[PDB]
C-alpha cells in the first residue's frame, strides 16, 4: 500500500497473509473455513496466517493454518486477469474471536464514489521498493466505469472496477494482491492489477466480488 496509513493491530480482522515460506499475497476470511483471494495468487503449499499485524514477529494472536485445497475460478484468464478470484479452504476451522473474524459477502454491488478500505503488506513505494512489517490501510473511492475504461482502454471487463483510487495512493501495490477492498462492511473487491503503483492516471483495478457470490456459495456448499 502506497500513500496509506498503519491500520492498527487487528483492526482488519478478516485480513489474512498467504505464506509459502514468505508472505506473497493477501486474502479475506469469509467464514471459519474459507478465504477469498486472487487467482493470480495461486500456488501449491499455502499456509494461511490469520490474526497478523507484524508478519515478521509472532505477537500472540496469530493462527497459522495450512490450506487443504485451492479453487481457482473456472473462467480465470491469467492474460487478461478476467475473473481474478480463488477460494482457499483451511485444513481446520479458524477460531473466530475479536482478532480473527469473517467479512460478509455483498448483497449488491457497490456504488461509484463509495469510500472503501484496502489493506495489505505490499510495497509502500511508487518508485522503488520497501516492504512493511505491520498491516497498512488505504481509504480509496470507487471510480466510475467510464473513468476506469479511459485509464485502461480495451482492458476493463464487467468483472473489474477501479478504485486516485487519478492524481497518483500517490494505491495498492505488489504484495497486496489478493487482499480485500471493503465498502460499507462488505467484501466488494480483491486487489488484482494495475500499471505500477502512478500510485498518475493508472488507478488500481480490483476483482468485482459481487459478480461471484453465487459461485462462492455453490462452491463452499460442495467442498
Ligand atoms: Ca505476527
Amino acid at each position: 500500500i502506497v500513500g496509506g496509513y498503519t491500520c492498527g493491530a487487528n483492526t482488519v480482522p478478516y485480513q489474512v497473509s498467504l505464506n509459502s515460506g514468505y508472505h506473497f499475497c493477501g486474502g479475506s476470511l469469509i467464514n471459519s473455513q474459507w478465504v477469498v483471494s486472487a487467482a493470480h495468487c495461486y500456488k501449491s503449499g499455502i499456509q494461511v496466517r490469520l490474526g497478523e499485524d507484524n508478519i515478521n514477529v509472532v505477537e500472540g494472536n496469530e493462527q497459522f493454518i495450512s490450506a487443504s485445497k485451492s479453487i481457482v475460478h473456472p473462467s480465470y484468464n491469467s492474460n487478461t486477469l478476467n475473473n481474478d478470484i480463488m477460494l482457499i479452504k483451511l485444513k481446520s476451522a479458524a477460531s473466530l474471536n475479536s482478532r480473527v473474524a469473517s467479512i460478509s459477502l455483498p448483497t449488491s454491488c457497490a456504488s461509484a464514489g463509495t469510500q472503501c478500505l484496502i489493506s495489505g503488506w505490499g510495497n509502500t513505494k511508487s518508485s522503488g521498493t520497501s516492504y512493511p512489517d505491520v498491516l497498512k490501510c488505504l481509504k480509496a473511492p470507487i471510480l466510475s466505469d467510464s473513468s476506469c475504461k479511459s485509464a485502461y482502454p480495451g482492458q476493463i471487463t464487467s468483472n473489474m472496477f477501479c478504485a486516485y483510487g487519478l492524481e497518483g495512493k500517490g494505491d495498492s501495490c505488489q504484495g497486496d494482491s489478493g487482499g480485500p477492498v471493503v465498502c460499507s462492511g462488505k467484501l466488494q473487491g480483491i486487489v488484482s492489477w494495475g500499471s505500477g503503483c502512478q500510485a498518475k492516471n493508472k488507478p488500481g483495478v480490483y476483482t468485482k466480488v459481487c459478480n461471484y457470490v453465487s459461485w462462492i456459495k455453490q462452491t463452499i456448499a460442495s467442498n
